[PDB]
């Protein structure tokens, strides 16, 4: 048996590392929203609250967890909170995952009210309630729902511990049946689910917002070619009475209202031509609409596709952040599964336990990266702090 100071000192040094990490690129994110006004949605509000969470992962919860991994005597009360805090910070980054996934799908589902029903300072609201929240669930062991009652007492005089004192080590206070059924199934599994829910939404509801442009715009020049090679008014009234349909509902700031107010105009012209029963005239006054679709209705496509596809390569890039939580997060809940529900099986080894702690601190460093590859007003903020 090594002396266990050996194993130890890569488990601290590899938590400190991280610890600096998690700080740096976190404040990193911080300074940024602070300085650009660009940077100041609601969006970048939760990104800035678990920003806040990795920030307290690096100066809390990593020298929690160095200093629980020793064993120490401690008053089992203190011990619960040493060994919890970081599931408050676990919890926190659950919500604020949430309520950009949320965010995100409010943004493309109802454009027209999001500005409306989302503010910056209810958003600042649901930002407080949730840290109450996540010291509620992450904190719930210390109502009672613990191992305290119950001290392992050969473990406690060996380490010489005094009286009311146990020997703090995490699966000794903290009982399975909270980690796994109250914790890992309801507080994390639960609300993952539900993101990934709503991001597939997400990418459904923009992917058939593509689909009714393109549908509307090819129902726009095939009316046209109908039009063209017609035989009699009755059906040049007809490709033009699909087409206004198609215009309005299309047109749902004010050089796009001229080009449809045009566009309508032209239609319904050569519709009343049509029904006094004129063709030729009816058909001449409809390709007229040739020029005013390539002058105006064709910019109003592309720029409307060009901006559902930022707002999918958004909620992509919060779709990734969420994952890499899950990544990060979930072999320590297995785990504690096979911990519980397997007392059959052999404990999973000591070393692959800090790996797995290890793993899930290792989330606090990623977001910083995943912001500057990814949105270009954090990468050119990150830029201009950097060489100032
Ligand atoms: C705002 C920030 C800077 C303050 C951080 C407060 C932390 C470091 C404080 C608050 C509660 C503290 C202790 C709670 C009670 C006990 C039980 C005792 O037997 C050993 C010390 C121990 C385990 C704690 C030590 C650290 C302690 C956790
Ligand atoms: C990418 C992520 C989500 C998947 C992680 C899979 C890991 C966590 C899985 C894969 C194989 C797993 C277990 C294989 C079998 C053993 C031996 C048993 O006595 C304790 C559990 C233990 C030690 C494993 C626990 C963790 C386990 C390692
Ligand atoms: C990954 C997300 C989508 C769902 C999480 C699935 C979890 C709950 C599933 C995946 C693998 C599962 C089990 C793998 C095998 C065993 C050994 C058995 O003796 C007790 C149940 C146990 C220990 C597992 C229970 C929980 C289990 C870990
Ligand atoms: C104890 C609590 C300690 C908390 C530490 C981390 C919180 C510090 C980060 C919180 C600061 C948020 C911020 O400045 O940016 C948002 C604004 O720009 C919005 O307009
Ligand atoms: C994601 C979908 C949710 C999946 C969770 C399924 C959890 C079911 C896991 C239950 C494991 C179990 O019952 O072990 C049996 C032993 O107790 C008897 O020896
Ligand atoms: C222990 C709790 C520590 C910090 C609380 C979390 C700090 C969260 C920082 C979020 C700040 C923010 O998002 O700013 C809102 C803005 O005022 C909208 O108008
Ligand atoms: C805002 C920034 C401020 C930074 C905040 C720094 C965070 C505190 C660091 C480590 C806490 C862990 C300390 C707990 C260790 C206690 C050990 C102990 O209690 O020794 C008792 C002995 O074993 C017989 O009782
Ligand atoms: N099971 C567990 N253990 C620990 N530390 C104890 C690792 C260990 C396990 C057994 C042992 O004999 C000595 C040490 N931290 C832990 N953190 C978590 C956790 C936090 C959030 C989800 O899981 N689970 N967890
Ligand atoms: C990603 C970083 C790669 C490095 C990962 C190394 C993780 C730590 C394994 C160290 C095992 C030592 C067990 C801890 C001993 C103890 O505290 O009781
Ligand atoms: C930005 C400020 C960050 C604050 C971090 C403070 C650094 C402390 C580092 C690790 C503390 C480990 C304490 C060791 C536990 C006690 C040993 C024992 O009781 O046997
Ligand atoms: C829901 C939001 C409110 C959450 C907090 C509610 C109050 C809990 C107060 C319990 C007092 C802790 C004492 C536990 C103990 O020391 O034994
Ligand atoms: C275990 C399920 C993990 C879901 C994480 C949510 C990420 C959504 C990705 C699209
Ligand atoms: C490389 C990182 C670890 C990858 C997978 C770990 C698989 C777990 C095997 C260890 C089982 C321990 C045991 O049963 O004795």
């Amino acid at each position: 048996g090594a002396p266990p100071i050996m194993g130890s000192s890569v488990y601290i040094t590899v938590e400190l590392a991280i610890a600096v990490l998690a700080i740096l690129g976190n404040v990193l994110v911080c300074w940024a929203v602070w300085l650009n006004s660009n940077l100041q949605n609601v969006t970048n509000y939760f990104v800035v609250s678990l920003a806040a969470a990795d920030i307290l992962v690096g100066v809390l919860a990593i020298p929690f967890a160095i200093t629980i991994s020793t064993g120490f005597c401690a008053a089992c009360h203190g011990c619960l909170f040493i060994a919890c805090f970081v599931l408050v910070l676990a919890q926190s980054s659950i919500f604020s995952l949430l309520a950009i996934a949320i965010d995100r799908y409010i943004a493309i589902a109802i454009p027209l009210r999001y500005n409306g029903l989302v503010t910056g300072t209810r958003a600042a609201g649901i930002i407080a309630i949730c840290w109450v929240l996540s010291f509620a669930i992450g904190l719930t062991p210390m109502l009672g729902w613990n191992n305290c009652g119950q001290p392992k007492e050969g473990k406690a005089h060996s380490q010489g511990c005094g009286e009311g004192q146990v020997a703090c080590l995490f699966e000794d206070v903290v009982p399975m049946n909270y980690m796994v059924y109250f914790n890992f199934f309801a507080c994390v599994l639960v609300p993952l689910l539900l993101m990934l829910g709503v991001y597939l939404r997400i990418f459904a509801a923009a992917r058939r917002q593509l689909a009714d442009l393109e549908d509307n715009w090819e129902t726009l020049n095939d009316n046209l070619k109908v039009i063209e090679k017609a035989d009699n008014a009755a059906q040049v009234k007809d490709a033009l009475t699909k087409m206004r349909a198609a215009a309005l509902d299309a047109q749902k700031m004010k050089d796009f209202r001229h080009g449809f107010d045009i566009l309508v105009g032209q239609i319904d012209d050569a519709l009343k031509l049509a029904n006094e029963g004129k063709v030729k005239e009816a058909q001449a006054a409809a390709e007229q609409l040739k020029t005013t679709r390539n002058a105006y209705i064709q910019k109003y496509l592309e720029r409307a596709r060009s901006t559902l596809q930022k707002e999918v390569h958004a909620a992509k890039s919060a779709a990734i952040i969420a994952g890499l939580f899950a990544l990060c997060w979930l072999p320590l809940h297995i785990i504690n599964c096979f911990t519980f529900f397997c007392p059959d099986c052999s404990h999973a080894p000591l070393w692959l336990m800090y790996l797995a702690i290890v793993l899930a601190h290792t989330n606090s460093v990623v977001n910083p990266f995943i912001y500057a590859y990814r949105i270009r007003e954090f990468r050119q903020t990150f830029r201009k702090i950097i060489r100032s």
